[PDB]
DNA sequence: ACTTACGGAAGG
DNA sequence: CCTTCCGTAAGT
């Protein structure tokens, strides 16, 4: 069985009652009658502090009755303004300023504190912690209704060592409410309020401005700088535009009854289709930078206009957008065509430098940082034609990591390659995953041990494990990565409310008692994305409220992995947190463009809507990875394939693949292994068709020999479906007694060995159509969600390839994924494809990595900052 | 060990 | 109304 989740007293006083049987014992607050606020008209309402009484009695609000229960004014003080409708709490406000206004009467400026019920925690949050908020405003004195104290509760000087352990409002972070995220107090230099300082300090990074005139001119004035969101541009720098910004001169009845199930393919929204995808962005180099003269004679200096030489992608010249098949994601061709853009339109700056007049090799050029591009020849548009360009065209230490529950160690390898992390130890229960984990990480300790077991074996002095494995004690954790088990949380999950998934939620209770324990200084949470919604948002609002009550700065969000390198659509929850000496990380920007279906990443919790830090929406520096893009230089294998080790016959295709391969020649192709399906599901794969978008509802209504000794029969429509109707030929569509409303299914109306599998037809309408079973993938789309069993009859099904008459491998599973094809996996191909369907793509992990190095990088300037004063 | 039959909430 | 998509019990 699954044993109990363990806990420090701190997360265990916050997780208390919602883990009521998962955690280790030794008002439910909760519930949702618990989680709405307070009424504010009952006389309960009325005599709490909340809203102006006396507070002598307790009284709770007259709506909140846990159903689960037994029944003079200086500057730098805060006080209480109450609002009109006394039924909202009492606004608390520090006074910055108290001028006395003619003609206005006595008066103040309130810099606004958020209470804790008025953040993402919700009522989950102590009634007496405040944070801080960019909010302030002059307000008449004539509205302070008393003088509170409110004290700062600052994280000691022993705040690392803290893990195991009045009646005053404090507070210890900034709450940043558009993100949801909790900050350290920002240090800012001195009315003085803070929040008017860091509002200039924003209103004046909004603004571009040009800098440093260069020439002057009858009607126009050029510059040699311009300034845009705190980014500097020159003359001669690359500019992304958005992908409207300027123009190229290159001129841009079935048979019902032998398809009985066809009709239900009535939505024409196919499956990990890139027809939708936008365009990257329109890459240009500066030429001039130009303000025009008003009238008077003189620039204007708000309407800043950038010329720009235009730069192509393959997939831009006259060729075709198969010249983006083999072509670098970075590769451009300059061309001697200039487009006016204003300087409001620029995205951000990238780098395009001529190849062969780099110091370094294009390959070391193109992996040094980001937004760098390339260009070896000049395109010539009116004659189609490629020449050389024109003259005037040339020129800390890592982390000590923590993984719990590791596998095979994607995180893990995203976050080595972004060079910000050494994982020392691994903590994976399942042998196969840890024996990966053991294989791609030579040099890590990895504990084949439950995390409670191993956090109550460190929470005593113990020191070591059974086998004799130095444990982590605290001190040796500078990162705590980790992904808990997503299989009570995911949307496909239709026992979740069984003790099965209760166990596997209680594992999230379990990680945040080790973030407590060990106080890292970065601590990282992935999980689907439906973790943020799992029981109306109380699991992602309780693990905030065990962070911020730790001290941590926290904050929540979902990425799209395809926006960051792989072609597979996977929205994945991840929670980032800092200790309170860090800079909290921002969640990365999108590298490659994605479906705009698969890009909805916005969190509603208690019908508030937040979104991330991310501002790059549509477009993005490169193009989105395709299936070709993935696995076209794979070999042709039959199904059930069993060769573990097998040839490359050939060369890598795609720049996908050169980077999934490398560089150096490796004829070795492991795990082009696929699952050996029966001769019915054979038959099936067989007989669906190649078209994009084809699954179990183009399949034949025919009697087919099956490879052994069967002939797979013709499912028989007995019943009448009343939604469906009846097809063209008068043919019935129902397949059991269910099809009528109010009925109980028939155990008689199951039909075996059928081509089309009843069970498709029997529950479709309910089902979404089974859109996607038996679904082959197309050339040019992306991958559906990896999971860790690929399935044609299963929830995700969309698995079948897209020429070969068998489901995916293993290999095109981690290539979906983002794996480099030495990556190891181990056991037998269901622990392989579980493996590989569980990692988090090493892409996501690198990016996130990278946006942790940008604060570690910060800290150190800091550091080295003050210590030269 | 393998194969199938398949609930319901959230968000657009 | 349509689409999502780290999968689970139960049958075999
Ligand atoms: N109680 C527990 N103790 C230790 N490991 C556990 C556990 N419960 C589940 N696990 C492990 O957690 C793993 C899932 S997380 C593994 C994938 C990871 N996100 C990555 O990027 O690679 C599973 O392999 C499972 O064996
Ligand atoms: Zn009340
Ligand atoms: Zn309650
Ligand atoms: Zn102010
Ligand atoms: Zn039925």
């Amino acid at each position: 069985g699954p044993t109990k989740a363990t806990t420090t007293k701190l997360v265990y006083q916050i997780f208390d009652t919602f883990f009521a049987e998962q955690i280790e014992k030794d008002r439910c607050g909760v519930c949702e009658v618990c989680q709405q606020p307070e009424c504010g008209k009952c006389k309960a309402c009325k005599d709490m502090v909340k809203f102006g009484g006396s507070g002598r009695s307790k009284q709770a609000c007259q709506e909140r009755r846990c159903p689960n229960m037994a029944m003079t004014l200086e500057v730098g003080d805060c006080v209480s303004v109450i609002p009109d409708d006394s039924s909202k709490p009492l606004y608390l406000a520090r006074v910055t300023a108290l001028w006395e206004d003619s003609s206005n009467g006595q008066m103040f400026h309130a810099h606004w504190f958020c209470a804790g019920t008025d953040t993402v925690l919700g009522a989950t949050s102590d009634p007496l912690e405040l944070f801080l908020v960019d909010e302030c405003e002059d307000m008449q004195l004539s509205y302070i209704h008393s003088k509170v104290k409110v004290i700062y509760k600052a994280p000691s000087e022993n705040w690392a060592m803290e893990g195991g352990m009045g009646k005053t409002y404090f507070y210890q972070l900034w709450y940043d409410q558009d993100y949801a995220r909790f900050e350290s107090p920002p240090k800012t230099q001195p009315k003085f309020c803070v929040s008017c300082a860091r509002l200039a300090e924003m209103r004046q990074k909004e603004i571009p401005r040009v800098l440093e005139q260069l020439e002057d001119l009858d009607s126009r004035v050029l510059y040699y700088s311009a300034t845009k969101n705190g980014i500097l541009y020159r003359v001669g720098d690359g500019v992304y535009l958005p992908p409207e910004a300027f123009t190229f001169n290159i001129k841009l009845p079935v048979d019902e009854d032998l398809y009985p199930e066809h009709y239900r393919k009535y939505s024409d929204y196919i499956k990990g289709s890139n027809l939708d995808a936008p365009e990257p962005y329109r890459i240009g180099r500066i030429k001039e930078i130009f303000c025009p003269k008003k009238s008077n004679g003189r620039p204007n200096e708000t309407d800043i206009k950038i010329r720009v030489n235009k730069f192509y992608r393959p997939e831009n010249t006259h060729k075709s957008t198969p010249a983006s098949y083999h072509a670098d994601i970075n590769l451009l061709y300059w061309s001697d065509e200039e487009a006016v853009v204003d300087f409001k339109a620029v995205q951000g700056r990238c780098t395009v430098e001529y190849g062969e007049d780099l110091p370094e090799c294009v390959q070391v050029y193109s992996m040094g940082g980001p937004n760098r591009f390339y260009f070896l020849e000049a395109y010539n548009a009116k004659s189609k034609s490629f020449e050389d360009p024109p003259n005037h065209a040339r020129s800390l230490p890592k982390l000590r990591t923590l993984d719990v529950f590791s596998g095979c160690g994607g995180l893990s390898e995203g976050f080595h390659q972004a060079g910000i992390s050494d994982t020392l130890w691994a903590i994976e229960m399942w042998d196969p995953a840890a024996q990966a984990f053991r294989l791609n990480n030579p040099g890590s300790t990895v504990f084949t041990e439950d995390c409670n077991i191993l956090l109550k074996l460190v929470m005593a002095g113990e020191t070591t494990n059974s086998r004799g494995q130095r444990l982590p004690q605290k001190g040796d954790v500078e990162m705590l990565c980790g992904g808990p088990p997503c299989q009570g949380f995911s949307g496909m999950n239709r026992f979740n409310s069984r003790t099965y998934s209760k166990f596997k939620n209680s594992l999230v209770v379990s990680f945040l008692s080790y973030c407590d324990y060990y106080r890292p200084r970065f601590f990282l949470l992935e999980n689907v994305r439906n973790f943020v919604s799992f029981k109306r948002s109380m699991v992602l609002k309780l693990t905030l409220r065990c962070l911020v009550r730790m001290g941590y700065q926290c904050t929540f969000g979902v990425l799209q992995a395809g926006q960051y390198g792989v072609a597979q659509t996977r929205r994945r929850a991840i929670i980032l947190a800092a200790a309170p000496g860090e800079k909290l990380p921002l969640f990365p920007e999108p590298l490659h463009v994605f479906a705009p279906r698969a890009c909805q990443l916005s969190v509603v919790v208690d019908d508030k809507k937040f979104v991330s830090n991310i501002t790059r929406l549509s477009s993005g520096p490169f193009r989105t990875i395709t299936v070709r893009d993935t696995m076209s230089d794979l070999p042709e294998v039959r199904n059930g394939a069993s060769a573990l080790e097998i040839s490359y016959n050939g060369e890598p295709q795609s720049w996908f693949q050169r980077q999934l391969r490398g560089a150096q020649y490796q004829p070795i192709l492991r795990d082009h292994i696929c699952k050996d399906m029966s001769a019915l599901v054979a038959a099936r794969m067989r007989h669906i068709p190649l078209a994009p978008g084809s699954d179990w509802r183009d399949l034949p209504n025919i009697e087919v020999r099956l490879s052994d000794g069967t002939m797979a029969r013709k499912l028989r429509y007995t019943h009448h479906d009343r939604k469906n109707g009846r097809s063209s030929s008068g043919a019935l569509r129902g397949v059991c007694s269910c099809v009528e409303a109010g009925k109980a299914c028939d155990p008689a109306a199951r039909q075996f060995n059928t081509l089309i599998p009843w069970c498709l037809p029997h529950t479709g309408n309910r089902h979404n159509h089974w859109a996607g079973l038996y679904g082959r993938l197309e050339w040019d789309g992306f991958f559906s969600t990896t999971v860790t069993n690929p399935e044609p009859m299963g929830k995700q099904g969309r698995v079948l390839h897209p020429e070969q008459h068998r489901v995916v491998s293993v290999r095109e599973c981690a290539r979906s994924q983002g794996f480099p094809d030495t990556y190891r996996l181990f056991g037998n191909i269901l622990d392989k494809h579980r493996q590989v369907g569980n990692a988090v793509p090493p892409p996501l992990a690198k990016a996130i990595g990278l946006e942790i190095k940008l604060c570690m990088l910060a800290k150190a300037r800091e550091s080295a900052s003050a210590k030269i004063k």
